[PDB]
């Protein structure tokens, strides 16, 4: 009810900030701070765009430009500070995690007389003698995991179809091989997913289990060398280990509860080849989506012609793309995993980066217009063998405002169940219920924010109306998402705001893009005294970015050796008698 | 005689390469390898430019482009290998130098209760506990050094005028204050530079000596923290020390015999301000020189009109700039020292970088033409209130070929004495004879090579005649400079080919510049199928550069921890009983 809504409202309001840092985490609290920065950049600039623009509506547009960029950059520095400080304070007042002591030594050189392990020990007992504790060679246990997951799949799927009414429960027969027979199959068989399957999978689990342990081919050329101190691991992580820059490549290891175990099986040789392939694939996907949008937009216009109304048209063009990009986030994740990164963090951050480039092109610069122009060129060939502010106003009304409305409705898992019903073999699915929240969304939420930053900063000097709408999104997001951060959303890895460097870059990108585009609208004709004015702005922005990347980014990309020593000494004093070998040895073998 | 010339010739030929690495050094041998790379890039490309160009003289120009760039890049990778390998081998088979164990901790935070030293000890005994050996706080002893140098100046200058004929030797009276009295002065006085001066300088030497030792204001906020092992110092050099990215800034210390002691006295706050100032100054100097060239070129043309002959004109325009840039190297050195770098290496490398940007503009792209065009615009205002291949052919004939001729003539110090005679108070100078060779010249020789690379790679697809001339320079340089490297030129610091990363970048710059310029000559008109062909070349070049910067550059910018441990263990075995405190403590106090 309205009352209940208002109540969750100031309930989420009555919690402090540092209490949330321990209640929810740092990742979540600085992600909530992105919306806050937005409200602290697009609010003052709206006040100025309603005093210089509308009343006096141009050298004032270029003056507004400067003022807007200054405030944006001022606030970005201030927030970089708070987030960097929070990260370093949190890092200190944390707990004990194995990663703090271990490093992944990728690409261990070939040895025709030793196992990878022997070689690793030798190397790290002569190179880091007083601190090397233990090494855990990583094995290719993706096969074991697949069978294990299949076993549970089988069991769960037909636990429903063996206990529904027991006895000879519905002996269904789906496609044994979709390539061979279409529709369904003829294996009525028995219950428990044709029990022989559960049995043979358990037998193959045992099979792989055997091989994995005793084969010396499962273990990849890598290990997770661990050290006695945080200080020592920090040293190893930020130090070159050998003459060959390809072999013995040590980097900070991540939380074991974050390691993407599947990708700890790809050679360092194949990585580069894969990278190229995945690169060009993203390119195609970009241009591709441009076209369905255009065509379905055209459909809408035709329907309207055949049949306020303009607002309705706008909102309908605004959806279509919505379902389309739902399909999109879905994928940006699989593409990163094909490149071959070994940690959830980087995979999620990769997706957000890739999302950015998409949303640049397809959704602002290079969208509707250019794609359709190329299509017209192609149609001519057949025959002879800042976009629109208004449209973005509709996107805010939908995308942003709709997002927060459905977030609070938590109707997202209901729609997941509805897609389950769209797949409907019968009317339902399996007895497996994967409903764990997961992360708030850096692979989804963050791209949204940065795209709205583009829209806002780009159209602020031009149209003074996107700002009021963009602002309300930021405000709503804060309150509804905070409520979730305290009430519903949990976490899956703690990187401690290591993504802020990335966020910063995208706001800086927005700024530069905005200025480059304003040098086009206010460059042609206008004045030859306004163009040089707008030519300095990008340079100033890059300057600020570089300053902030040298004053605040090190807090996210480097672990101060002093901070490590402090943590070590304090923990070695509070708990004078503690063993590390136990906590470290058994943490980096596959979870099989 | 001719015979003697031919003889120094194959004498320099009969020495091996690794024997020269120990005889002369690594710096010198890889600098000699720059000329060799040149001969191995511009020789095959000349053969192709005399088979595709002249016989068939355009899509062949674009084919030649590709082939030339491929060979250049192939050879650059091959040489990066040899130089990286040489560096790592030399580093291993070296001697003991203090730098291998110490790091400069710049920007030590303010302490209202401790001296810089106390603070440094505390920090490095709690942060690097098992390896910290000693710290040597650096003092501002530039004043002491100035008086010391003045004392020697006085003594030496008039040791000539006190022993020429003894007794009351020529009591000369130069300008006591040039601002006050012009020409000369009236202080006939006595011998030994007015002995009272030598006495009062010795008294002021004592004065500063006293203050320096006991004042606690001379010591700057810095120290040269030393460690017990090469491994440990390597760790400290490549590890962030504290949360504040401004304070406690550790970096590898250089050879004490390389430290530019004067600049170890500038605050980390003033550095940035100074940088900006120096930056804009270089800008002015660039454009400035463009103009004298133009005007003196104009003078030459007028003289010719009033009075082969065209060749003579070319060679005369080719000189003028020569004396002008003699004046130039002279300065690029003072500018770096004003920025505030603390080591000869970086100061010399800075000069070479700054020289590059000059020579780009003023000597190829942005030279004669554009400057004079702006001058014509200015003249109109008054009234109403790839350049030329031939010219560069002359530069090779002079600059390059003249350089090597005079190098072998060793008439350079004779010309230094001739400039002494140009200053001539009487006919001679002082009794001080600073004639030590110094370094072969990274601040002078290197800029030359890279400019000739530009000229060559740019004009190879166009004119097939600069290549033969450029080649002979490379060949001559090798033989004449090798002779000097074995017979005359010594060294002043050993960076062990740490400048190759810089060299590489400038050849890559040349490549990219060449391609961009060929997209202009072979872009307009020509074909719309040739422009995209030339658009991929820059990207491929950047790709190769990045590959090589990730495979070979780490050998110059990072010290493998494994190599350090190897060196340590071997030295600790050959000399089982050795003290380090002695060799390390007294090495980083000022040399006063």
């Amino acid at each position: 009810s309205y009352l209940k809504f208002l109540h969750w409202m100031p309930e989420a309001l009555k919690m402090p900030e540092r209490e949330l840092i321990d209640h929810a985490g740092l990742d979540s609290v600085v992600y909530l701070r992105i919306y806050w920065l937005g409200l602290k950049i697009f609010a003052p600039i709206a006040m100025l765009a309603w005093a210089v623009l509308v009343p006096v509506n141009f050298w004032a547009h270029i003056i507004m430009a400067y003022a807007f960029t200054i405030w944006t950059c001022y606030m970005l520095m201030k927030e970089y500070e708070t987030v960097a400080n929070m990260r370093l304070q949190f890092l200190a007042s944390e707990g004990r995690r194995p990663d703090q002591f271990t490093v992944l030594v990728r690409n261990v050189p070939p040895d025709p007389d030793e196992t990878v392990s022997e070689l690793v020990e030798h190397f790290f007992l002569v190179n880091h003698p007083d601190n090397y504790l233990t090494h855990q060679v990583v094995c290719n246990a993706n096969k074991l995991a697949d069978l294990v997951s299949k076993k549970t799949k089988l069991q769960n799927w037909l636990d429903y179809y063996q206990l529904k009414y027991t006895r000879n429960n519905s002996q269904i027969r789906p496609i044994t091989k979709l390539g061979c027979l279409g529709l369904c199959g003829q294996k009525v068989d028995a219950i428990e997913h044709y029990i022989a399957e559960v049995d043979k999978t358990s037998k193959e689990i045992a099979e792989e289990r055997e091989n994995v342990v005793n084969d010396q081919k499962s273990v990849m050329p890598a290990s997770f060398v661990s050290f006695k101190t945080r200080w020592a691991a920090a040293v190893c992580a930020q130090t070159t280990q050998t003459r060959n820059p390809t072999e013995w490549l040590t980097e900070w290891a991540a939380e074991p509860r974050d390691i993407y175990w599947p990708n700890l099986a790809i050679p360092y040789v194949s990585l580069t080849v894969r990278r190229l392939v995945m690169n060009v694939a993203f390119f195609f996907l970009t241009f591709f989506f441009i076209i369905p949008i255009a065509f379905v937009q055209s459909l809408a216009t035709i329907e309207g012609i055949e049949k306020i109304k303009s607002l309705i048209q706008g909102l309908l063009a605004g959806i279509a793309l919505k379902l389309f990009l739902i399909f999109l986030p879905a994928i940006l994740m699989t593409m990163s995993k094909f490149e071959g990164f070994t940690s959830v963090s980087f995979l999620e951050r990769r997706s957000a980066s890739r999302y950015y480039i998409f949303n640049l092109v397809n959704v602002f610069l290079g969208s509707v217009i250019a794609g359709a122009a190329f299509e017209q060129l192609n149609s001519f060939l057949n025959q002879s063998p800042p976009m629109k502010a208004t449209a973005f106003i509709t996107y805010i009304m939908v995308d942003g405002w709709a997002g927060v409305a459905g977030e609070i409705l938590m109707l997202k898992p209901l729609i997941i169940y509805h897609l389950k019903n769209a797949f409907l073999v019968k009317t339902e699915k399996d007895r497996e219920e994967a409903m764990n929240p997961g992360s708030i969304g850096f692979n989804t939420g963050e791209p949204q924010i940065q795209l709205y930053f583009l829209l806002g900063l780009v159209y602020a000097p031009v149209t003074p109306m996107l700002l009021p709408f963009i602002l309300v999104f930021f405000a709503l997001a804060y309150v509804v998402y905070r409520h979730q951060i305290i009430n519903v959303y949990n976490q899956e890895y703690e990187s401690a705001a290591a993504f802020w460097p990335d966020v910063h870059g995208r706001v800086i990108t927005a700024l530069i893009i905005s200025q480059l585009l304003l040098m086009g609208l206010l460059g042609t004709k206008h004045a030859a005294s306004a163009a040089p004015f707008l030519i300095a702005l990008p340079v100033i922005t890059i300057g600020f970015h570089r300053f902030c990347k040298g004053r605040f980014e090190p807090a996210f990309v480097r672990y101060p050796l002093q901070e490590a020593m402090m943590k070590d000494t304090l923990e070695r004093a509070r708990e004078p008698n503690l063993n590390l070998k136990g906590y470290l040895q058994d943490a980096y073998i596959h979870p099989v």
